[PDB]
């Protein structure tokens, strides 16, 4: 279960304030919807959100510029105090009448890794960015990565001829 | 895990000749267990793609090869492509060319070196897993620090692409 780019500019568009934020950093990094939620300013480092220990271990993921200015500048302390997570819920269950009962917060986390595979990014790395202590956790997206097995011809160390040459 | 660089496997295929070459040649192509690629018949090589049957421990799996290749390996239209295979002989070569082999990881070095060259070309470790013939991905995750770092895909990668749509 998942939004995609059409659900997710339904969802940007009938959001507002602090909650369209939260939804616009989870997209932008995998969060929860309560680590996203519960994120200080002192957490974004050089445009790199920290998600402080919880039960989690820290990890850090990068956001761009924009992102970075929309929810932190000239704010101190927790950036969202006026996050309304049952309107999120509501509205994002209008959007995606399919959503399975509490599953609002991971929708996002979903929808981040989900389009993060399809867009040809790496299991490896997704793990990572996630906080997925096992690979297994995150092989739940895997079918989502196109499987190309012509690459066996051009990423071969003979790239795909039958020599190799010395220095 | 022990794998050859781009160096020895020049010297190894220099080192090499007749089958044993064309074995080398072909494990290095498609990550393929020295066993595997020795046994082959005309049938498991079909326009262009080898199939490698269900094994043990590993899936059977169907790995496309370039042109070149097949034309290399395909002079036998019925039988063994590789009636003369020489396995102690090529084991001997590869031991000098990479003395710090671990011992009896001479019918894997290739397939090493495949995975790994493959992770550092770009490779996604999904479609490696599949050529491979892994069963999980655990497997395979052997070869994952090879992959190249790029810190800011989350940026790029996102539904966003790093922006606030």
């Amino acid at each position: 279960g998942y939004l995609t780019q059409e659900e997710i500019a339904l969802l940007l568009a009938a959001l507002d304030g602090d909650n369209k934020k939260i939804a616009i950093l989870c997209l932008s990094t995998g969060a929860r919807w309560g680590e996203a939620a519960r994120l200080k300013a002192e957490n974004i480092i050089h445009n790199r959100v920290t998600f402080v220990k919880t039960t989690n271990k820290p990890r850090t993921v990068p956001i761009s510029e924009a992102v970075a200015k929309m929810i932190a500048d000239n704010k101190r302390g927790f950036l969202f105090p006026d996050a309304d997570y049952p309107r999120f819920r509501r509205t994002m269950k209008a959007i995606k009448p399919d959503l399975p009962m509490g599953q609002a917060t991971h929708a996002l986390r979903h929808s981040f890794a989900t389009h993060f595979m399809i867009n040809g990014g790496s299991i490896i790395t997704l793990q990572r960015i996630l906080g997925h202590t096992r690979i297994e956790q995150t092989m739940v997206y895997a079918h989502f990565a196109p499987e190309y097995l012509q690459d066996a011809i051009s990423l071969n160390p003979l790239r795909g001829g039958t020599e190799a040459e010395s220095v």
